[PDB]
RNA sequence: UUUUUU
RNA sequence: UUUUUU
């Protein structure tokens, strides 16, 4: 198969009791968007220990692909691959 | 005020609750480019169990929020039940 | 028989289902500082979705509790309908 | 971050909550305790998650609309919360 | 069907279980309680389903593996049950 | 739209945990079929009150229709309408 | 003695995590009709969420029930993990 | 200390999660009539699903609890696995 | 079918 | 993301 798409950005907004939300993606594959795209991005996919959530704005790196959703994040992490941090 | 718009389904994930209604009017006036609206399951207008269908015509209420735009209530054309997906 | 309570949401958490009310008056006399009183999503008097916004004035009758009071009905201001922040 | 350390004061297993008996803040022992919610998410152990009243907790904490609010709470030195 | 009527003796709200302490079957008085096993799924009631320590309770009831186990359980008169 | 299927058989197998079974559909719109044919039924669809199941081998009444399932029951009673017994 | 079989997916419910699948061969020989045999997703070797998608090509064990044939370990060809339509 | 005991699957519910243990010896010695213990699925020794099938013979530690005995760790026969019936 | 997460 | 029901 072919690898993986990656790229970067920041969430949108992330419902905790609903367990998902949108990430905002602003560079893909290592260069920047003109125009922004919505990835969907659900908790079992954050990286990080403990409950998983991401917070409105934070930044986030991850893989991703095509789905009938549009785009759907496979992993998401902080910047350099830190952790995600939350709430 | 509450904000009120008509459209169709553009996609719904039933496992997950949720999808995008495509909005094609606003506050009685056509749409002539299509506008997102996120809808989450309980706020559907249905008996049984509650989704919707791709492509299925709707009636709503929504407000601004960090989703863009989100459902407060929605239906079916002239306030009928929404049809799913189930 | 039911204790009488009034003040404001502490706090409320959707995914919990829960929350607190700080109780600024007790049987109708005005309290200094704040008491903390649970509040479960089951007891607030309201449609659809229920939950408080911190900050929302309430009314309630509430008992005393192994580890503190826990309310038994809330309600807005004058018996209304609790407002909510989902 | 916040940190202190103390014991659990009750939990309640039906809502997934309880209070944390704060006795040291900051390294700092304190002449009273001080309350501070921990919600089950936040424990640090395997399997079904709660504490036992009593036992000895460690935590990162911070202020928020709860009061203090713990946000990982441990068994001393780090190692998982024993719960019942 | 047996029926039976009594108390709640224990209900575990974590486990979402407990056990009846049946002093009459089939409208005859025990000199000593039976217990009957009871399953949260089994409570004519609104809302959270449990029962409180010593409320009375009628009910229907079978042998199985469990011993006694309670198929419907109300309150005196086929009422809902009260709960905690 | 034309009304719903409806047809009589008796439960195959039901799961509490899983929530769902199917029932072998042995008369369709009121008779008998050579070959029974399996309808999927969940809980949602028992009429009964209570915690909702059915027991290997009761007897069954349902509306159904088709779907990519094969077919699955809409709502689902005991002979003459009556509530379903379950185990 | 476990039952081993192959095939592929005939449809999976991925909100309701099982399916059938169409067993084309058994214990080493080929089925001129093949033969449907539940699937549920606890059953389905992968990492992360468990699902099949139709059509996968599928090998399993399996166990005669009142399900008629049902699933207890499945994989894809040759032990690699199944793909799944999460 | 743990209390030890042995004896078989009394029932047990997978819905649940949990059953009862009849214990029929108890530190090596044996009773005439069998005592229950409460066992849950998370303290079953065995792969995958955790279960047991009633009147399977079972070893286990377990203590007093309010309103009996708990198992702490349930095995079969030598610290073996426990079957199950899922 | 103790998910205000059907 | 207190579902051995991901």
């Amino acid at each position: 198969d072919p690898q993986v798409l990656r790229g970067s950005g920041h969430c949108k907004w992330f419902n905790v009791r609903m367990g998902f939300g949108f990430i905002s993606m602003t560079s893909r594959e290592g260069s920047p968007l003109e125009n922004p795209v919505d990835v969907f991005v659900h908790q079992s996919k954050l990286y990080m220990e403990g409950f998983r959530s991401l917070k409105e704005g934070e930044p986030v790196e991850f893989t991703f692909k095509k789905s009938s959703k549009g785009f759907e994040s496979l992993r998401v992490t902080g910047p350099g691959g830190n952790p995600c941090l939350g709430n």
